[PDB]
Parts: structure tokens; C-alpha cells; sequence
């Protein structure tokens, strides 16, 4: 995703809301979990946020700048699918570039025909068994976390 | 605390709202908070910016047409940063069923209008009980140390 | 209640909110109390429409960064409609300073969702004295006498 | 002014909220009574809204139908303005067109310099010597009402 | 169509995006055409932008200044509607009007029960049988641009 | 650049206006060609739309469809920018894609400091040398389109 910076994004001071940039990390998220967990043909489903991990807001971004959103699918469980957001501001007049932040969210697919019934997630290909590996441990922390 | 109702333009093609969108509201209640306690003791004019989202799980969709309700509190204040917990219930105003969506911890930082990102102090809240201040200097740690990876 | 802070797409090229942003947030305060009210006793399915909006007068600006804050009251129930009192208030949160903004009164009648333009009772509400039913049932015989000229 | 009705401007009936049309009633009355204000080359000023006159919502408008909203300022006294604004409903399918609402409104002309200042308002021409007696009445009878 | 230029329109130094303005002529362009090929009661239909002609934007348009949209359908074919579009800005501040662009669009009704399908276009009215020859070789331009 | 496609985005039908492309496909010219314009850190501008030309739409797009638009740099003149932007739709759930537009805007580099000051453009560096006299021939053509 790439947008320019309104106003309307921004509070007084001109730098853009913190809920604006997550608005645009999790539009990222929906469409490329959704997208995934539909892709084997399975049965219609639409991916709901279930999880936001921890994210630190690194730099500012300001109105006339540009929100650089781009999304990777990090892990997917049988029924949940992982997702890495990295957001970056440009300056189109400066050329300056600085990274905002990076979220981490986890999506979980239900059927379109029964909200209620949560499906099987399509497995990825990773490139780095380090990858799977890493993806495992967070899961992993977060299941142990919501099993209290 | 903030109500509005779900319109289409917040939800999926399943008629239930987008995370985003409830992120957003989340977000609005801890800016309106802690720039007003930031400012509170008439210190040097600031708005709060965001610096962190804790971890926050969300328990039930929200559909078209129902009332989001959004509650922030103030929950613990350090030298130059404010923590503030929100809530997010769900109000099916047909029905009358209400849900507890989401309940998010946020941590801001007051930077000053005039200097370009000084940060400012934060004006000291005070503690129902002296628990939740101990608990709350125990997040902050936490965060600190999180965050000198 | 519902609470926003102004945006500059709030307000004219003098940093002033626009009578009509208000006049929006106030009818959407009154649409999800009448409407909650009009389900309240689980009838058939119903939305509340927006039937009348008495005179109302704008005592004081607004500014883009203030917080509005919207709060609503039915006062009154005929046998096919909602009367809702709503206040406006702004809040500078930099200052402190709250100002009221606007109080106004709307009239609301419930919809059925199935039965298209199908006018439904409306359930009674409670009143802690006699005087605000006989208050509120003035208004209610002044509007329905006017709408006879 | 001329814009189609959009799912947001609706309930979940389809029918446009009173809040949207009231929204543009005051956008009509804003650029009217603004354009009069500065017609004679006066301080630069913006009107701003000072009374809404009741109203009644006569007939629904729904998604997909067009509002059609018009105004005229049909009173000025020394340093505020009267608008007439009516609101119709067409469906553009059928071909159908309702009235939806009549409004009127005052405006009160602000220094742009000077948000506390008010202005004198020009003078506007009256096509039936009748408009003028009747305006006038409308005036005082508000202007004696306001007393608290 | 009449509306005011907000922050939102406008890039940092207040002047209108191209983007804003070429969305009010689309909505006028949409409004005329659909209207008019439901004008005979045939089968229910929405017209469809399909082309947008060479525009061009010939001076700036500024937040606060009001934009004034027309749209007249010029010419019609077996299944499109030719629709120009003149958009003039109005400074209400000082009294101030300037053309700001001038358009042609194509649209192409389509039945709003049967996805797809192309309706005939009702013929329209012309005041001189030259303004039909003039649109005919309208047509036919575009007819060659679209084949190359 | 990605995005969902929203019901204010559509008609009653559920297809994406015209309007709503019109300004996305701006939106991405905007950015392209401003970056573009202070890329050799001359006097600081921003590029403003000057012309759309023979832009075709060839296929509809749905709420929840995913648009994806593409903007690149096709020609430059001494003071001018030619864009080409195709617009994909992506339908998510079943995985088909559908060229929905292809576009060309002209935008001109304007001084921030002096806005009536028209800025010299940067050459591009051409993949293919026959692009440059396509380019120009167009560029040619509509130059002369303006005299004749
Ligand atoms: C918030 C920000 C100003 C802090 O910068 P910094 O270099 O860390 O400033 P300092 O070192 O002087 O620290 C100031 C305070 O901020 C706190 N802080 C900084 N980052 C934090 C984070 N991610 N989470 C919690 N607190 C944080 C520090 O703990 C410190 O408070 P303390 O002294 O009471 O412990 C900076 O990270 C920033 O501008 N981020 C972007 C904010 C923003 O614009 N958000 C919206 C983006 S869309
Ligand atoms: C996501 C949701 C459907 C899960 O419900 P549930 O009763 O826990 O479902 P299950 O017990 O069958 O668990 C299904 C999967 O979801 C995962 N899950 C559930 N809650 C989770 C959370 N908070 N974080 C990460 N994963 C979660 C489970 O781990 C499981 O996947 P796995 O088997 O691969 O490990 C439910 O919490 C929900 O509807 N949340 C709201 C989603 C939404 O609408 N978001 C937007 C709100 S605005
Ligand atoms: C409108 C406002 C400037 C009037 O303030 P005031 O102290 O009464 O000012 P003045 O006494 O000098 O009156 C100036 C004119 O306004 C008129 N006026 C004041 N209140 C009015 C009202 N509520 N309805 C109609 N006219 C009104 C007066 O009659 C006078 O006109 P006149 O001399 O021709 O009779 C003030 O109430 C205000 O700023 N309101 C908020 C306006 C606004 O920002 N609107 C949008 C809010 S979101
Ligand atoms: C409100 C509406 C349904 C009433 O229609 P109606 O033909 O008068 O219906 P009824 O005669 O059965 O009257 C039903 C109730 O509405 C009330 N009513 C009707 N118009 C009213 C008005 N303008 N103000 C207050 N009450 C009104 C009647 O008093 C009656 O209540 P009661 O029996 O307790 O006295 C109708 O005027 C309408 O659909 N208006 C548009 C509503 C709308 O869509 N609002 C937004 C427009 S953008
Ligand atoms: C574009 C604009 C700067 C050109 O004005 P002008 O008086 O013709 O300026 P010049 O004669 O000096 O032409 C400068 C360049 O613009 C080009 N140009 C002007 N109009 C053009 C058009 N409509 N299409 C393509 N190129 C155009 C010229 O070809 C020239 O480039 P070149 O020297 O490489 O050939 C002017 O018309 C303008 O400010 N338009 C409005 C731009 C805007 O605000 N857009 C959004 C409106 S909502
Ligand atoms: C408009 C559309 C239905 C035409 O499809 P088609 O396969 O060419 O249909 P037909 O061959 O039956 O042609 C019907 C008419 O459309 C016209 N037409 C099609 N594309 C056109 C274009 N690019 N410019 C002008 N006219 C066009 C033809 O000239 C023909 O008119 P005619 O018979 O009077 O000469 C198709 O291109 C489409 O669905 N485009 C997208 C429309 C849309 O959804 N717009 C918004 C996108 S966000």
C-alpha cells in the first residue's frame, strides 16, 4: 500500500495519528490473510484479526508524506496465519525515508456462509527453516500466553 | 468515553468490523487522554504522541449496525510517558447484547508544539490504591527493558 | 456519550467548525438512543428515523484539536415517537476550557426493518417525578398541533 | 448541490441518516451566505451558523438516490442572514423525485481576522416588496424571543 | 454540483488535487447518463464511466474556493452517452471565477438485474441537426483511437 | 499500491465508480511524478495534473475486489511528465485478476516557492530506445492539439 497523508491523518502538531497507521497495517493484514487462506479453493472465508503483538512507534510521519504499508505471512498454524507489517514514511520533496514501525499480527479464517466456524489455514513455503522455526517459538509464546 | 455505530465502510464483506477500524477508535481515546493530562498542570503546550501498543487480543467480531463503546483510563505515568488501558465493548442496540471486544494497553509521550519532538513531563497521577502503582511501575520496567533489546 | 476531537475537514478556512459537522454528530447521538429505546422491549425489529429537529441555537465556536462531547437524553415518549434532548460541549484539552456549544431537541419515529415505512409504538420510559412526563407531553401536543399549522 | 446517497450516509434500512442531509443543508447556507457577506468588498469574512429554525423530515431518501439541495437567502438584517434551504429526493431509475426537507437558518458574518467581530451584512434585492415585510417579521419575532 | 474545497482536497500548500476534481466530474458525468437512459422506463440501468476523452487542467484550485460542476450529454450512439463537463472554481471571498477544466466521458448503461448487459441509449434531442454530425465524428474519433 | 474496495467505493449494484479509480489512478501519478521532479534535488516542487488522455475502462470491479494500481514514467518533455497507470482488480476470494483501467496523465513540475514557475524535468533513462519516439510522437501530438 502507498498513500499520501491528509490532514485529516494527522493531529495539530501535523504528524499523523498512531491510529491511522494502524488502520493501514491491519487493511494490509486482512487482504494478504485472506488472500491466502482462500488460495487452495477451501470454503469462503474472509481472515479476522484475532491478535496485535507489541509495536513501538519509531519516528514521526507528516502530513504530504508518503505511508509505504507492505505485509509478509511470517507463519501459519492449523487455524491462524502470522503476519509482519513494516511501515515506512517517504518524503517525496527530500527523498528522506524512515521506518515507523513494524507490527505483528495473527489472523484466524471464518467461513463466509457460518461466522462461527473457524477453518483450516493453507500451509506457506518457507525459504529459511530458521523462519519456521522462529514463526514456531512466537506461536508457541502466544498460545502459552492465552492458555493464562 | 466514545460510541459510534458501525457503518459499511468499517466492516468486511461478512458485515463484521475490520480490527483496523476498532485499532483506530482504540487509539483516538488514548490520544484524547493523555494530551489532556499532559497538559493538566499547564506545563508547556503538547500533544501526546503514540509510542506503543502492548500486546491486545481480540475475543468477539463486532457487526454492522452495532454501537462500539470505547472507555480509556490513565493507569500509570514515568517521568516523561503515560500508560492508558481501553476497553472496547460491542452494543447490538436491537438485541441489547453487549460483548467486551478488546481491551488494549497504550503507552504516549508528550512532545512539545513549539520545539519539534522535545519531550516533555508528564504531570503524576494518583493511585486508587498503592497496588496498581507498584503494578504499573512493574509494566514500565518491563517495557523499558523490552525495548534495550 | 460520544466524544471526537475536530479535524481541519471539520472546519472553514478560519480553523472554525461548520455548524453542519455538529448538527451530524448530534443526530447520531440521538439515532442510536432512540433507536436502542425503540428495541428495548424486544417488539418487531425497528430502526429509529429522524423525524424533527426543533429550533436550535449555536452559542459559541468550535476549534479543530477541541474535543466534542455529545450527550443524549429521551425526555419524552409519545405513542409513536422519541423525544431526545442533546447537549454539545466542547473541550480544549490543551487549556482546560469547556464551553457549551449547542443544545437541541429531535424527534424520532420507529421503522420497522421488515415492513417498509411501518410505524411502530414506541415502548414507554420511566420518569423520576410526574412533572417530566407533563413537561415533555406539552412539547409533544405543541409539535403535533404545529404540524396542523 | 447535487450528490448521490452512499451506503455511509444510511442506516441499516438504506434510508439516508437526517444527520447527512442536515450536514449539507448547512453546506448549502455556508457558501451562500458567505459569497453575499463578502459581495461588496468588505472585510474578508466566513459565515458562520448561528440558529437553526425546526424542521420536519416529510419523506425517506434511500442509497442510490440523488439529493438535490438549493438555498436562498430570502432575509438580511444589519448583521445576519436568513436562508431558505430545500432538500429533494430524485431516483434517477424511476425518476421519482420527493421533497425531503425544508430548512431555514441565520448566519453571522466573522472578521477572518478577527473570529469575534462581527460584520454588517449587505443589503440583498427583493423580487416581491412582500419578501422584505415578511423577512422582517421573521427577524424581530427571533430577535425578541432570544432573551434567556 | 457545487462544493467547498476542504484541507482534505488539497495537497500541503492548499491547492486542489487533480484526483478530487476528476471524482466530481465523474459523479456529475454518472448522474446525467443514468438518469437519461432510464428516462424511457426501459429495463433498470446504471451507466458506467468507459472513457474518460483528453482533459485538460488549465489553473489551480485552491482550499475555500467552491467548485461548480456541469455536465450536458452532447451526443448518443446505439449503446453510449457522450457527457462533457466543465468544472469552474468560484473564490466566494473575493468573487473570483475561473474555468478550471473542461472533460468529455463515454458511458455504457448497464442492466442493474443482468450484470453485464449493455442497454440501448434512448436518442437525445438535438437543437441543430449539426450538433449530431459534429458528435458523430466524435464517435468515430474515438472509435479509432481505441483500435489504434 | 493496494486497496480494498469499500460499499462507498460502488453503486447500488456493487461496482466500483468510475471516480473512485479517477483518483486513485491520481493519486499514484501525483506521488511518481513529484518524486520524480525533485529526484535531482533541484528547486523543490510538486507536480500538478495538467491533462488525462484516452483513459479506457474495460472491466468492472466489485466491493472487496482488491484494486491494485501501477504508475510509471513513460515519456518526459523539457517541462512535462507523461504517467501510464494500469489498474488490476484482484478478486481474493476465487484469485482472478482483471485489467480494469489503463490511464495516461500529464503533470508538470510548479515551483513551491514561486507556484506559477514551471520546473525544468529530469530525463528518465528509457528500457527501450523506440518508448522515447512513442513518446514523443504522442507528446507531439497532443502539443499540437493545443495550437491546432
Ligand atoms: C516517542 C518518541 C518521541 C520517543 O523518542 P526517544 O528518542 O525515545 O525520546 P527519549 O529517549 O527522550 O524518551 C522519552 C520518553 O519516551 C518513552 N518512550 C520512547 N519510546 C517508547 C516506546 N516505544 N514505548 C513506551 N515508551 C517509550 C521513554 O521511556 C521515555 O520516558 P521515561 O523517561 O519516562 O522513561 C519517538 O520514539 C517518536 O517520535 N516516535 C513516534 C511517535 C509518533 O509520531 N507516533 C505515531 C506514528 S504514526
Ligand atoms: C478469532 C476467534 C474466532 C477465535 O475464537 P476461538 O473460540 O478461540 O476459536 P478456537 O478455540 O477454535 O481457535 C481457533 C484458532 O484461533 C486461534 N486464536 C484464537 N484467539 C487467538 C488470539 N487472540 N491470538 C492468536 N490466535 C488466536 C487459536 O490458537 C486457534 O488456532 P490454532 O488451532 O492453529 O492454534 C475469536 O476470538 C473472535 O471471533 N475474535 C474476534 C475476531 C474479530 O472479529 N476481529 C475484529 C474485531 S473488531
Ligand atoms: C453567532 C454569534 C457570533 C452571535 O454572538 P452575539 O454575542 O449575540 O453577537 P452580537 O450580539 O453582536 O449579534 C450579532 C448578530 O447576530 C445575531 N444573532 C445572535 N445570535 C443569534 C441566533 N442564535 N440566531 C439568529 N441571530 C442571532 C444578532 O441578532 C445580530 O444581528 P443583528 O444586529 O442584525 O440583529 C455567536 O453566538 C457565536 O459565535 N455562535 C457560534 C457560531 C458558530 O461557530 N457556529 C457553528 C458552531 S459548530
Ligand atoms: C416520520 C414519518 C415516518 C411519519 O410519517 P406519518 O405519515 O406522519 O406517519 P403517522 O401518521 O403514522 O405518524 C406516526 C408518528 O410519527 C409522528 N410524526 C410524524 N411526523 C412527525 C414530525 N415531523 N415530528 C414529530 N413527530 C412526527 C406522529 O406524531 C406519530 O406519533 P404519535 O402517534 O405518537 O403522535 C415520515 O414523515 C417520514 O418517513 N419522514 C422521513 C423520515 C426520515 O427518513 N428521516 C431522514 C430524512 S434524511
Ligand atoms: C499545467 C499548467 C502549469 C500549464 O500552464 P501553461 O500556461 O500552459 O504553462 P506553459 O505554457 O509554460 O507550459 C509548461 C509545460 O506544461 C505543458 N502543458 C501545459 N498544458 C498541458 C496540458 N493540458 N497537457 C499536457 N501538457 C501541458 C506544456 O507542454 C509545457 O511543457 P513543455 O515545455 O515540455 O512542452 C497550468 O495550466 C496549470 O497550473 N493548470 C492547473 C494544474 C492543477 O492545479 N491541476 C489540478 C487542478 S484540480
Ligand atoms: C463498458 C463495457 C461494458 C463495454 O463492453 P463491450 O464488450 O465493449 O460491450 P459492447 O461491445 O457491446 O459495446 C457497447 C458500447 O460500449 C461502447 N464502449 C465500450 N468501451 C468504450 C470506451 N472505452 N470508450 C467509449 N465507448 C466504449 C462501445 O462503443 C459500444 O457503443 P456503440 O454500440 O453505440 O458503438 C466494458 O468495457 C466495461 O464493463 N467497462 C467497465 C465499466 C465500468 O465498470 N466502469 C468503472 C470501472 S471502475
Amino acid at each position: 500500500a502507498m498513500r499520501i497523508m491528509r490532514p485529516d491523518d494527522a493531529n495539530v502538531a501535523g504528524n499523523v495519528h498512531g491510529g491511522t497507521i494502524l488502520k493501514m497495517i491491519e487493511e494490509a493484514g486482512a487482504i494478504i490473510s485472506t488472500r491466502h487462506c482462500n488460495s487452495q479453493n477451501g470454503e469462503r472465508c474472509v481472515a479476522a484479526l484475532a491478535r496485535v503483538e507489541r509495536t513501538d512507534f519509531l519516528s514521526p510521519m507528516c502530513i504530504g508524506e508518503v505511508a509505504h504499508v507492505s505485509a509478509e505471512i511470517t507463519y501459519t498454524s492449523k487455524h491462524s496465519v502470522e503476519v509482519q507489517v513494516h511501515v515506512m514514511s517517504e518524503n517525496i520533496l527530500t527523498g528522506t525515508k524512515k521506518l515507523t514501525n513494524k507490527a505483528t499480527l495473527w489472523y484466524v479464517p471464518l467461513s463466509l456462509k457460518n461466522v462461527d466456524k473457524v477453518l483450516e489455514v493453507p500451509p506457506i513455503v518457507y525459504l529459511r527453516q530458521e523462519q519456521e522455526e522462529e514463526g514456531r517459538k512466537r506461536y508457541e509464546a502466544q498460545k502459552l500466553e492465552r492458555m493464562e
